[PDB]
């Protein structure tokens, strides 16, 4: 029902789209009615750590823009001791919503979402970036296209993506931690389920995650390239894993 300027431009609220700590994000309309999402970020708490990790993912979104299109657009943003605004593309959805109103998925489409994942998360590795924290919602589905959201900087199931090095860690996290996770959310685009959903009691989920002797299973599926994909991602020691320039090479994105 209200205004918002952002470097002397008005935008008209649509709707929030978003909570989190301490942002709102915004479906909003410029003058000429063309809509964007805008995240507003209370400064108020912040402590210095803090203000840094959102500077720092702020500078790395606005770099890695003329990079790659897989990652979200930031048109703008507004900065003061207050508050940050950042005027970005809209979503239309986010992974992890249309995973779980999605029945079954076009192999089609599948192929082309990990291809933006790849595309995207590749990106962030060759600007120093692990992200570490890998999930369906960090990808919003924009325009048929997957775009990477969030960088792990600021920010900083749930647990299903976490790698073995991770909790073997409790140094050890490395480009190949976001290979596993994303091993993760394809095995959960082909199977219908992350390896370890099954395994509620947490502490035997971990106790899984990081086991050898606990096999994950690979139903036989009429495509043999994205099992082989599935099956080089979840290796549990990330030396014998696939890395994501390896993953760009391989027939599941590259032959059909």
């Amino acid at each position: 029902f209200q205004s918002m300027s952002v470097k002397g431009r008005i935008y008209s609220i649509l709707k929030q789209i978003g909570s989190g700590g301490s942002s709102k994000v915004f479906q909003v309309l410029n003058e000429k009615k063309q809509i964007y999402a805008i995240k507003y970020v209370n400064l108020e708490e912040a402590d210095n750590q803090t203000l840094d990790s959102y500077r720092n993912e702020i500078a790395y979104l606005n770099k890695l823009q003329q990079h790659s299109d897989k990652i979200i657009r930031l048109y703008d943003y507004e900065i003061t001791d207050q508050y940050i605004y950042m005027v970005m593309e809209c979503g239309n959805i986010d992974l992890n919503s249309w995973l779980k109103k999605k029945k079954s998925i076009d192999p089609w489409e599948r192929k082309s979402y990990w291809k933006n994942m790849l595309e995207a998360v590749h990106t962030i590795h060759q600007h120093g970036i692990v992200h570490s924290d890998l999930k369906p919602a960090n990808f919003l589905i924009v325009d048929g296209m997957l775009k990477l959201i969030d960088f792990g900087i600021a920010n900083q199931g749930t647990v299903n993506y976490m790698p073995p090095e991770a909790i073997k860690d409790m140094s050890k996290i490395s480009p190949k931690s976001d290979v596993w996770s994303l091993g993760c959310i394809l095995y959960y685009m082909t199977y219908g389920k992350t390896p370890f959903q099954q395994i509620i009691n947490q502490i035997s989920k971990l106790h899984a995650i990081i086991d050898p002797n606990h096999e994950i299973e690979f139903p036989d599926i009429p495509e043999k390239d994205l099992q082989d994909v599935l099956k080089c991602c979840l290796k549990r020691d990330p030396k014998q894993r696939i890395s994501i320039p390896e993953l760009l090479a391989h027939p599941y994105v590259q032959i059909q």
